[PDB]
């Protein structure tokens, strides 16, 4: 019961994302952080970035029937943390042998030649940061790129380039 | 890395500030923290609330030939914390009486007739638990309406309505 | 194919290991070899060892914080030998450096001013022998000390006289 | 504040040590600082402490082959500090995890049944006051023993226990 000074994520309810179903519990502190993109649209501004919250999601419930939304956060270029399936429920977003032993955050867009903007950026490493301080996270919680537990080019050329410089990123 | 999760706030260099030439310095760790509008425009976007922040900060200075822009803190509709004097340079936001002691942050737009959303209550609440997280604040810090500490309509009716519901809140 | 049998090894259930978090695999075949004292209490007995072994897991996952025992192998002067992060899983034993490029096995007990039972000696080259039929080590593997690659005491003085005189020690 | 401020260290060059290698920076103020032991033997002189300090260079140099002597601080029992690395260059003396958010300082000596002399007590804590003057460290900065963040008997049993008898020790 003792909580640091975490960050502000934008509620479920705010982006009107529709109800969970998930049940399945993600064992806390968690260790790992797997970073991807949506390969999707990008957005710029608290409205845009709204709906692009829900394709995604109606994407995964409607099309793929998971569900919830497959991360546990979305990050927006608007500098605003989504919330997805979030600290506490395991999502689908990694393989089998990682979505039970991991946190997937992932930025909304594609990052293949094409980079996020700073704020992006901060907001993720803040989120993280609010992880260990809530103990969602262990402090010495290492921080994965999609494609170095799974075949895929996520979260893309450019956006994996700038998290392999970040303090926790481990081979 | 700002030290501990202090949720995501926007440097200067990026909302394109004009230097400061500000010198004096708050005695840490600060006791009030005074809460205010603008009473300018509003903007809704990363990208519109930059552009203000700057109008808001050039006024003050090429105008009213202030050091910098008065605030220690800007807070947008858009949902981002906009950087100002800091956590510490004194303010010039609330007379000579509370400069000196307290924590200065504007909500940008008039609130008289209009209500912050919720992302932007949310920025400033998590702005303030960083602040005490930094030790630039007394975990028991006290939040004071503009109008409690000098013959002013800001932060405006309905911000006021609202501040008056925070735990830390006081007459 | 045609055995190769020397899993004469006590597996983590047989001393009640917790589970492991550890993902990062090694490359088989693996060329070096790192061996290390605990400079810990020694055991005797499989019974005892069992003990020991439980501790220095407890010691690197509970109070270090690491995803498992750091070692691959530990060797007990009962003349057994306890799987710890096995041939396949990176361990967590001589640095960024080499851990990645080898198997670290060591010795439960603090050898500055003591000789390893014979028993123990025989369990530890025998294992070798394991790890080349296996495939798991290269046929000619190169073994080294803790302290020739690291700043440390490990794995004692005697002990690294011993190993000094093996033949696949090198430089 | 107010300067000059900082303590007695005995330069590089006047322990004639060899040149660094070392390129890797330091972010400043840092947060932690870890306490170590050499384990290796004593000196209370600055004749053979600034000898100490050249041996423990040369197999941190010549034998792993390290860019520098390991250690950002060496203490004597002379009573004095000899500058290792320094404030500012990433040390090799507690993991991959530790080492980007440290100062690393080792007593030279064995302390596992031997305490120090006041003297050095002292210099290291005069160290640690300088290193908060010159912004080099943090001001509410942290003290950890090496054994709390790696395997390892260090710094010792007997100075393990002095340490976590200071104001920022925190484990
Ligand atoms: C082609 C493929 O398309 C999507 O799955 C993602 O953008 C991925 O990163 C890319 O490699
Ligand atoms: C007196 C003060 O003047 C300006 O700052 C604005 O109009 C504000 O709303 C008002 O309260």
């Amino acid at each position: 019961e003792d909580p640091p000074a975490c960050g502000s994520i934008v509620p479920r309810r705010e982006w009107r994302a529709l109800a969970s179903e998930c049940r399945e519990r993600l064992t806390r502190p968690v260790r790992y952080v797997v970073v991807s993109h949506t390969a999707g649209s990008h957005c710029d501004t608290p409205a845009s970035c709204a709906q692009q919250a829900q394709n995604v999601q109606s994407y995964h419930v409607r099309n793929l029937g998971w569900c919830d939304v497959g991360y546990n956060f979305l990050i927006g270029e608007d500098g605003l943390v989504y919330e997805g399936r979030g600290w506490n429920i395991k999502g689908a977003h990694a393989g089998p042998t990682w979505n039970p032993i991991s946190i997937g955050i992932s930025f909304m867009g594609n990052y293949m030649n094409r980079v996020p903007p700073p704020r992006a950026l901060r907001a993720a490493q803040n989120l993280l940061a609010c992880g260990v301080a809530l103990g969602a996270l262990r402090s010495n919680y290492e921080v994965k790129g999609h494609r170095d537990v799974q075949p895929t080019l996520s979260p893309g050329d450019r956006l994996y380039e700038i998290i392999q410089t970040w303090s926790h990123y481990r081979a």
